[PDB]
């Protein structure tokens, strides 16, 4: 069974950029609900599959992408954030960023653009393209996970569901986007990128 | 007002790779129908737009994308083929193919896989990514046009609707894919590649 990962930090470790009320609801309520519902759906899929009930397997897909993706996306998200974070990466990651996007600041414009560009709920991603051997930016609707739906390996995700910012920033998503750059755990992103090498 | 372009060759020019019956049906019936229905939809949209009828506008979008995309895609497709075609391209395009995909043979596998990979009706495309400055393979469902939905600039299209091949190859879509390379007009895709730069 899948379980709720602990936050690597306190609910209020990201203040003042993401306030503690958000962090607490986002983790203990939204993420918790995805894990529990995933578990339920996986159990129901076990039965459908054993019976060769194809109709039921197909009927269960939305719940499985949504709750499974919910779990995958937030689990990556918490490791992407840190009180020790902000700034710019170093080493190869930074050179790949300059190489594929021109400059770190050009990269930030792009990921922000994708993230701001999401109509409705969704996520902006920095991913790695294993076929082409380079970095790539992508956006996903609702809880659709990056690797499951595109093949890109996720490096850094930014959650632009309204629940991820609305208590602090209301309708002004680009203020949230501005703020989050200050808490990005470039340590972890670099780690994920070295895993693709 | 849009019109059906003449074919650059005669209906039997691509034998024995694509037979004369397919070409004549594809051009004089299928493309003609997209053109006809595009003209009709565009006029209706003009009316809705001048009445500020957003409902009617939004209700016309599937027809506009389907018939518009059909017109766009087939227009490109006819120039991508030639009775004098086949072989490999030369100059920069060939260099970009080697740089972006490794070799011409690997590129060919990648375009084939993406084309075979289409479930239902659609197109495989070789495209150009402006903001990244490189070649990029994509696939579009139905008549969704490459640029309008994806931003990539079309260089080479491979129609994998069943009408593109079924009378001659039936269900064996890969044999059609193996055959079409004998008639690719590399001169035209080169031009399209030089126009991007
Ligand atoms: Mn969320
Ligand atoms: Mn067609």
């Amino acid at each position: 069974k899948h379980s709720l990962p602990d936050l690597p930090y306190d609910y209020g470790a990201l203040e003042p950029h993401i306030n503690a009320q958000i962090m607490q609801l986002h983790h203990s309520k939204h993420h918790a609900a995805y894990v529990n519902n995933l578990n339920v759906t996986e159990e129901k899929y076990q039965e459908a599959l054993a019976k060769g009930d194809v109709t039921a397997q197909i009927a269960l897909q939305p719940a499985l992408k949504f709750n499974g993706g919910g779990h995958i996306n937030h689990s990556i998200f918490w490791t992407n954030l840190s009180p020790n974070g902000g700034g710019e990466p170093k080493g190869e990651l930074l050179e790949a960023i300059k190489r594929d996007f021109g400059s770190f600041d050009k990269f930030k414009e792009k990921l922000t653009a994708a993230s701001v560009g999401v109509q409705g709920s969704g996520w902006g991603w920095l991913g790695f393209n294993k076929e082409r051997g380079h970095l790539q930016i992508a956006a996903c609707p609702n809880q659709d996970p990056l690797q499951g739906t595109t093949g890109l390996i996720p490096l850094l995700g930014i959650d632009v569901w309204e629940h991820a910012y609305y208590l602090q920033y209301k309708n002004v998503r680009p203020d949230y986007l501005k703020a989050i750059w200050n808490v990005i755990n470039w340590e972890n992103v670099t780690e994920r990128y070295m895993a693709c090498k």
